[PDB]
DNA sequence: TGCTCGCCAC
DNA sequence: CGTGGCGAGC
DNA sequence: GGCGAGCGCTCGCCACG
């Protein structure tokens, strides 16, 4: 009677409409459109939302079926059309739009009808042949005959759609760079909402934000399908639209935001776009151009500081191998090493490349450029080998089976989620504490907005310092009981850090915290609090333990062609320093 | 002083009364009613007809205004009541009947009176609330209070009304299903022919009555559908469906099967078949494609009624399976049986074939290849399309061709050619000696017009006239047209639009441009297959009156697409050497 | 084919 | 001020 | 041709920056 998708859509509208500063990002005609939506019948509201969730494009009216709403949708379509929310095929005026709507057999059929050569050609080829054929006019005729085949067709009008689209964005900004159906059914974590800052300066700021989003979505799509040439041109235009925008007043206010909010601005999105542009240029072998763009990204310090390590490291790689330019390479590593935002994984990666360069014929002469190098070296781990199966049932599953043979009856393979879940269970009320401005912006967040930022720790330092000492010296019964508290009071609530299914039971989690002990846990929680983005990624694939003796090993698992990455090497050593027993398990090919 | 509606009503009575066998389809009291009507006063006759043309429903006497009948209608009402033609509110005893008679203020007023919750509700909601409330009776009280509001009121008595109703039907059978007696009657001059009865259409008085009630039901259902009342339309059809199978092998049907096709359309079974055919459209509007298909298979499983419709049926059946149902092999079977069926005329045939080609040529259907082997190679040629950028979509096209040098032009659709056909072949279309096509003096067309036997019954005269037209020089064409025009202008023929041409001269100029071969071709198609020919003809005919260049144009705006029939006829005209075009108007 | 719009005697 | 929710007429 | 109704959308009022 009152279905989930509508309920969830109604919640979102209510929230955004409630907030006056958000409403300042719409002009009067746009506000009027939301009003008009509210004026629609309930059957009208249902159809619009079912169409708004669909791909923005025409759909066949005989494929519309929502029996619970109306047996025959025609008069509802009519209402939505009269109100300016939907169009019918009367407004189908682009040949490409209609050619996009037709299936393959149909397109083929139409092709034979017009005596189109090579009709067996793939859809893009057919569409292009028709369109070219129209450039002999004839286009109008191909159009009408296609529409006859399509039958009655409807599309959401793009004006109103983009309004709701930007409202969506405003409601959940952290999903933009990451609609979700389950919303009616998911239980969210507890916290008190506390909003303090305007994120978007104005209507136009939102619109530029939205267009950046769609571009990023376009480019991503192209890359996924191996269309790197198309991906490049779209990126180059996007690149042009960004420089053509840098000048705008709203950016000045974005630059004033702390990092964990700054990620929800137009500029941050284009920076992400530029970062993918780097990968695209390389796939296309344009290593020269990739390098200037990298130097450009690295020359500014407002956006994506978290990414700098990835950038420096790729820049060096392109110089060292792609460009073979040895002295700027050394320069790069030294600046990179000097960059305080680079976390230890990429740092180790950069250094490792310096050593490599300082020790081959190529670089004997530049000896005086290598003096600044710190002697940051990383400890040795214990290494075993096992045989594989296949060409593979999951490497990790094979490892797990072997350690169960070696007397480790318990074992988990959540990667970073293992520890991050324990972190979550031990520090829940601090992660979600009140008094920290702007970290909670709606009641449907899975995490504080500053979580993956340096200011997470600095903003909760007193509480964090007191909790980490309390864990470090906590008795085993304390550890188990703290975990149980959070587990019992929060189980099911959706927290991005926590995997409610990672452990088979509270008891398993209690047994694990007992084996790890307070000192280790404290060490791990400190690193995650202090530097979450970097820390989360280098954690061992596996934890296995003997439930009687509480002997445990934290295992990184490596098949053929699999080798420790820099981050993983930095973390295995750190764990080893906390006295935890660590191992690298290699599966060998069968 | 003697108005059209009465004149026309008098003609209808005259015609039916004239035929003694038709009069046998009423009993004595019913005949007596018609006598009493003729007994009724001239002011009386006027009021009765004005009320007979209204819905069968109560009317307030204080809402009656007909100064042309009487300044005070009270005694006229009284005459009609005493004679048993109207009933007054003394016989108003049904709650629903009275609740249907009240307007909005009144229903609201009554609502306050009985302490109804929401007297501000809409009328139908109030009517329904009162009627439910009456299901507790208290009906009598709601009735009297409603009548107090209505005032003095009358309704046409249903017995006598149904007699006149069947008389009307007998006069003009092709008005009965028309929805899916006419006014001029005193003033229209009808074509010449000889009156010719040879078959009884109705086996008995009862068969006629069942026929008439089927007609009214079909008319009811059709009305509902037209208003988008598809749910009510469905129920009505379901009942009608029940009444037909409830009757099926009844004695009267045997005699209906004996009738030639052009009378068979005036029998109960044919009407229910039409009803079931609307049933198909209803089920599809309701998306009930499963149920639609059994009904189609059922209508196609009998071959006594509506062979004209078989093409529509086959084609819809194929589409429903091919789309939505997606059941590929029976679809192919269906199309092939359809294509095999000699009743299917060329428009739907083309439509069926088109669908076969589509199915025969996609990966989904490679395997069924052995089911396509019988396929005849009936193909229809591709025509040329031009485009230009409301006002008059037809009017815009007309203006454009005037700019392109075609100073004359007619937005005539099929009536343009059908009118020319009429003017060139009138005396043969209406020639004497052909049994059963002319049954009374008030027909607008021969009864066999829409039937196979139209052509076969006039074949020798047609063959000789079509050859004569094929070789006719301009001057012959102009002269023949003028002859018929001058001797028949004004006569009501359904084929002929006396206003389609601006003048005789325009029609003569057009026949001069078309020439004999084209005209011959057109007349042959219309004679051979009139129903199908009439519908597919181009929206426009435009011509240059000096050079006699003409173009036949079909016009398509946004959301406007060539139908199968139109594609078949553009090709045919092109084959006769006429220049044809499809003109698309694109949005500005 | 736009279109806001639904019938009832003339 | 400027804005837009927002409740009575054609 | 007559309208009997339905009925969804402007114009002012207030609040809220």
């Amino acid at each position: 009677e009152f279905p989930y998708y509508l309920r969830s859509f109604l919640v979102v509208l209510k929230t955004v409409l409630e907030n006056e500063d958000d409403m300042l990002l719409f002009d009067e005609q746009e506000k009027g459109i939301v009003t008009k939506f509210y004026q629609l019948s309930a059957t009208g509201q249902k159809l619009y939302v079912r169409l708004f969730q669909r791909k923005l494009s025409w759909i066949k009216m005989t494929k519309l079926e929502y029996e619970e709403i109306a047996l025959d949708l025609t008069p509802v379509i009519e209402e939505l059309t009269n109100a300016g929310f939907l169009q019918t095929e009367s407004e189908l005026q682009e040949l490409s739009e209609v050619l996009e709507l037709l299936s393959a057999p149909e397109l083929k059929s139409l092709a034979k009808t017009f005596h189109l050569v090579n009709p067996n050609g793939q859809k893009q080829q057919l569409v292009d042949a028709f369109l070219k054929l129209a450039k002999q006019g004839i286009g109008a005729v191909i159009l009408k005959r296609a529409k006859a085949l399509a039958g009655q067709s409807v599309r959401i009008c793009k004006g109103p759609r983009a309004v709701f689209s930007r409202i969506l964005l405003l409601f959940s900004l952290t999903d933009s760079m990451e609609l979700l159906v389950n919303l009616g059914r998911m239980e969210f974590p507890s916290y008190t909402i506390n909003r303090k800052t305007h994120i978007f300066q104005d209507r136009d700021d939102l619109i530029r934000y939205a267009a950046a989003t769609h571009m990023l979505s376009d480019i991503s799509s192209a890359m996924a399908n191996g269309n790197w040439e198309e991906a490049k041109e779209l990126a180059q235009c996007a690149k042009r639209d960004w420089n053509r925008l840098k000048n705008h007043p709203s950016l000045r206010c974005h630059e004033d935001l702390p990092l964990f909010l700054r990620c929800f601005t137009v500029g941050w999105i284009y920076t992400r776009i530029l970062s993918r542009f780097v990968e695209i240029l390389q796939r296309l072998h344009m290593y020269e151009e990739a390098v200037r763009e990298l130097e450009s990204l690295l020359s500014q310090r407002i956006y994506c500081p978290d990414s700098r390590g990835r950038w420096w490291d790729r820049l060096a790689l392109n110089l060292h191998q792609h460009l073979k330019r040895l002295e700027p390479t050394i320069k790069c590593i030294t600046e990179g090493l000097a960059d305080p935002e680079v976390r230890t994984g990429h740092r180790l990666s950069l250094y490792q490349r310096a050593v490599r360069l300082r020790e081959s014929p190529s670089c004997k002469k530049f000896k005086h450029l290598f003096q600044q190098l710190p002697e940051m070296a990383v400890q040795d781990v214990k290494h075993v080998t096992i045989t594989g199966r296949l060409c593979l049932c999951s490497v990790e599953e094979l490892a797990l089976a072997h350690y169960r043979r070696s007397g480790f009856d318990q074992g988990i393979h959540g990667e970073g989620s293992t520890f991050s879940t324990l972190y979550g269970l031990l520090l829940w009320d601090i992660i979600f504490m009140d008094g920290i401005p702007d970290v909670f912006r709606n009641a449907c967040q899975a995490f504080p907005l500053d979580l993956c930022t340096d200011s997470f720790f600095t903003s909760r330092r007193p509480a964090l310092e007191a909790r980490l000492q309390l864990i470090h010296d906590a008795p085993e019964e304390s550890l188990r009981a703290w975990v149980a508290a959070t587990w019992h009071e929060q189980e099911g609530r959706v927290a991005s850090l926590v995997s409610w299914d990672r452990f088979t039971s509270l008891q398993q989690a209690q047994d694990l915290v007992s084996c790890l002990g307070g000192p280790v846990l404290s060490g791990v929680c400190r690193h995650l609090a202090a530097d979450f983005r970097h820390c989360r990624g280098g954690l061992p694939a596996l934890v296995v333990w003997n439930s009687q003796s509480r002997h445990f090993k934290l295992v990184e698992v490596k098949g053929p062609n699999d080798r420790l990455s820099h981050k993983q090497m930095i973390w295995l050593a750190e764990l080893q320093k906390l006295g935890a027993e660590v191992e690298v398990c290699h599966v060998v090919a069968v």
